[PDB]
């Protein structure tokens, strides 16, 4: 049983939309979405996180400002016992040398992550009705590019490129499903830094690929 909608924003889990300017850290915005947002689900508290630590301190396999993977960062988190706050080490969009002592000086922890089962859009449901997920797409067109309202429709390939979060779904009074996803791009782009992306489609991949890598955190203890 998931409810009709779910608007994390609205709920109250999701921070200001960010820009992450020209360096290649897609992947650590998509992950500090999530993380954010659970931390909030558990706690009750909103906390803005540091995708500058991911930046500067997850290279194990990531590579900063030239690109990297939303489970990898994760995997960090859970290593380090958390993440700072955004306050503590700010984002500025560049490749940072690990600066230790706000490393160590964690705010948020998490106990995982996991994986929504791939091309399945209806656990990828079952999944956003609990917390933020983040999720890979492809946003290399210019249909996407370009976007500025309405709940969009295509046209985008399946050739992931791009690392975002899906912090809610819902249906138009229309009766289009759709899912809200936060971008990285400045408020901006689209609605107000978001896109509502068409929602069980006739593909399996989902629009723009959305169902092919969807992953989010795990917390299970109430507090930091």
């Amino acid at each position: 049983t998931v409810p009709a909608s779910v608007d994390w924003r609205k709920k109250g889990a999701v921070t200001s939309v960010k820009d992450q300017g020209q360096c290649g850290s897609c992947w650590a915005f998509s992950t500090i979405v999530a993380v954010e947002g659970i931390n909030q689900i558990k706690t009750n508290k909103l906390v803005s996180l540091s995708e500058q630590e991911l930046v500067d301190c997850d290279t194990d396999q990531n590579q900063g400002c030239n690109g990297g993977l939303m489970d990898y960062a994760f995997e960090f988190i859970k290593q380090r016992g958390g993440i700072t706050t955004e306050a503590n080490y700010p984002y500025e969009a560049y490749d940072g040398t690990c600066d230790v002592s706000k490393e160590n000086a964690p705010a948020v922890s998490i106990d995982g992550h996991e994986n929504v089962p791939e091309n399945d859009e209806n656990a990828l449901l079952k999944a956003v009705a609990n917390q933020p997920v983040s999720v890979a797409i492809d946003a290399g067109g210019s249909d996407f590019q370009f976007y500025s309202e309405g709940v969009f429709t295509g046209s985008c390939g399946t050739e992931l490129d791009h690392g975002v979060a899906i912090v809610g779904y819902g249906t138009t009074i229309d009766g289009t499903k759709y899912w809200t996803v936060k971008n990285s791009w400045g408020p901006e782009w689209g609605e107000k830094g978001y896109i509502r992306m068409e929602r069980g489609i006739s593909d399996k991949e989902g629009l723009c690929g959305i169902a092919m890598e969807a992953s989010y955190p795990i917390k299970k203890s109430s507090n930091n």
